């Protein structure tokens, strides 16, 4: 039994859940004034990151059953019937099923929507799934009525990777020269399943010499052993690397501030965050099409780009993403605003115009990208107070 | 069941249908005459308000049976012939059909002409269909005795979304502090779909909290939480677009009061109204062609472009449509009143003549943008007596 105690670095996504546990714990309450739940909630995030874990720990703040299956093992149509008939025959219950893009071969699948459609919300059922690849789902799964919420589950910054080791490490005797706030700041990149194999390491490490606590020296020399060799499980980002990521974040922030039209900055981090920043389109942004807005938006949208061919010359596979997204929103300017090679025209002259801005403000540039080096994230009140002094 | 009472915001509508609902009441009534009804009618506007809810609402209004089929879900001719069968058997029905352009695959569309010529007209059969992209509709559908009415649905106004908010919480309790016509003044650009959901968020934000009444706060809360995040529905307009477009809008009214042909004008507006507003040809205008008056409509009809250019510097998709069709006008008039060099140096002249009005009138224009901006909509007897103060 789990709950929302085991859970580190996820206080967003505990936010969106906490309505599903007053509806599973008295459904009669929304009921009486005609709030309509639901009936399928969708995870989505990269691997290890804990949607496994998150769905327990919502049927142990309510007392209710978890019926649960996998879709990597797929008689799977029989399978399914029996699933939803034990879930009726106990009201107030849960319904998971985990890798659902292996399952949404076509007899099993079809089976699926013929069960969501006949079972009765008011009951107090709720269906949840999990996925790091949301872009191949059938398109059928996410119609109104079936699959029409989605939550982001995101990698945890510093603050969250410290919590983590707290939670796995209050059943182990630890010495008095242990600090896992050093420990945190040195694994940039780790998720919470790397997170809870590191412990088990540096235990081995003092059982094999007969200690019976754990030091601050177990702790370092469990780290280089995850990440090289024949069995090797987790990727760090290294100093050399964390360089190019913090000059292509402010090159972001730098664009934004100067541009007449552009959108206000409230966080830079080192960590991705967002749906977009982890690569998703999720099937889904203004009313009014105007000419200056939308070249002031492809401007920003190459800042990231920009500063790194100033700077070093070089090109990562993120500024690849960000000059493909600018061709698609070129080509519809093109189509209502009054072939090929007009786009192309487009595109070129909004990278000069990046590149001018990165030029003639340098020095602000250095400035942010050492503050970042260091603190690994600036958030609104400290990121605006900073901006002030800049600029 | 519905009826007529279930319907915000589509008087006009409503009143072209009320002779479609005698007719289907008592056919004799017509025949004892010798008035002779339509076969098809066509009903055409944008996503979300409310074509099928309509055409179920004359089917109520009279107690007829109602034959639907959707046309996204195309053994196609079979199903077409079965459908008009059971339409026979009962001789006062009604036919509809959704998503017409999607079907109108060469065996399908056949059928369907077939059955349009086929039944009796005086039996008391009507068909109906619906779509929100007439212009790639096949020609063949539109040819007398096919589908010769059409009637345009448009999108609500401030008083319009406050009935439709009253419609959907009559059975929901409500607290003494909701003012419904304060949240009406701050959703413009949603349709009747947006705003069914809108009331579902208000009821789930009050009963994860136990609490038995919707109050004012519930619905200020539910407003940010429609318009942003991985899960997002409608879209409105923003302060900052609601000032371009009251330029864009007034820019037309004052240089067409100013030119001695122009036409008189009734109605000024934020939402769009008409079919020509919102981008629709409907495969469609004086008897006497004169020189005077097609440079007098020329002038006018780049009056809301040259208040962009004067005012902001910019331009909108809408007055890029606006040169688009000065463009045809220009290219008609060379080859009947006595060439890509000529027509050019016609549409230049106009557009130069327009600048020259906005400029000398601005004092007029910044007073009926300042009115517009508070009211979102000047009728015809207030708008009569506006203008006459200013000019
Ligand atoms: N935030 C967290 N706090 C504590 N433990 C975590 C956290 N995130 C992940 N874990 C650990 O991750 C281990 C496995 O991850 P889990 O299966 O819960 O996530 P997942 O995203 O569903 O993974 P997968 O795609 O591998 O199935 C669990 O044993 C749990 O200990
Ligand atoms: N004027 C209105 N009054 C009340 N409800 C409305 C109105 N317009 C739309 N709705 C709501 O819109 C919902 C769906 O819209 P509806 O299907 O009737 O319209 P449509 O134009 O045919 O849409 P679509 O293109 O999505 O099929 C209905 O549940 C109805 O509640
Ligand atoms: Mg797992
Ligand atoms: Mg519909
Ligand atoms: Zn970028
Ligand atoms: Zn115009």
């Amino acid at each position: 039994r789990v709950t929302f105690k085991d859970v580190g670095g996820a206080e967003e996504a505990i936010e969106e859940l906490k309505e599903v546990v007053e509806f599973l714990k008295d459904p009669s309450k929304f009921n009486r004034i005609g709030a309509r739940m639901p009936k399928g909630i969708l995870l989505v995030g990269p691997p290890g990151t804990g949607k496994t874990l998150l769905a327990r720990a919502v049927a142990g703040e309510a007392n209710v059953p978890f019926f649960h299956i996998s879709g990597s093992d797929f008689v799977g149509a029989a399978r399914v019937r029996d699933l939803f008939a034990q879930a009726k025959a106990h009201a107030p219950s849960i319904v998971f099923i985990d890798e659902i893009d292996a399952v949404g071969r076509e007899q099993t699948l079809n089976q699926l929507l013929v069960e969501m459609d006949g079972f009765d919300s008011k009951e107090g059922i709720i269906v949840m799934a999990a996925t790091n690849r949301p872009d191949i789902l059938d398109p059928a799964l996410l119609r109104p009525g079936r699959f029409d919420k989605k939550i982001v589950v995101d990698p945890p910054d510093m603050l969250g990777r410290k919590k983590i080791l707290e939670i796995h490490t209050r059943n182990k005797p630890l010495a008095e020269d242990v600090n896992l706030e050093i420990i945190a700041k040195r694994t940039p990149g780790f998720v919470g399943a790397d997170l809870e194999n590191l412990v088990n390491e540096a235990a081995l490490l003092a059982a094999r010499e007969g200690r019976d606590k754990i030091t601050m020296k177990d702790f370092e020399e469990a780290i280089d052993r995850v990440i090289a060799g024949p069995a090797r499980k987790s990727l760090l980002i290294s100093p050399a690397e964390k360089r190019i990521i913090a000059y292509h974040e402010a090159g972001h922030a730098v664009v934004s501030t100067v541009v007449p039209n552009g959108e206000p900055v409230h966080r830079i981090s080192i960590i991705p965050r967002g749906y977009k920043a982890l690569g998703y389109t999720l099937h889904l942004d203004k009313y009014l099409v105007s000419r200056n807005e939308l070249l002031d938006k492809l401007t920003a949208l190459l800042g990231g780009r920009a500063a790194e061919e100033v700077v070093f010359g070089d090109v990562t596979s993120g500024a690849a993403n960000d000059i493909e997204r600018a061709t698609e929103i070129a080509r519809n300017m093109v189509s209502q605003l009054g072939i090929d090679e007009e786009v192309k025209k487009i595109v070129t002259n909004s990278y000069e115009r990046a590149k001018e801005i990165i030029r003639k403000y340098r020095k602000q540039l250095d400035n942010i990208v050492e503050i970042l080096l260091e603190k690994e994230t600036i958030e609104g009140d400290e990121l605006r107070r900073i901006l002030s002094e800049e600029f």
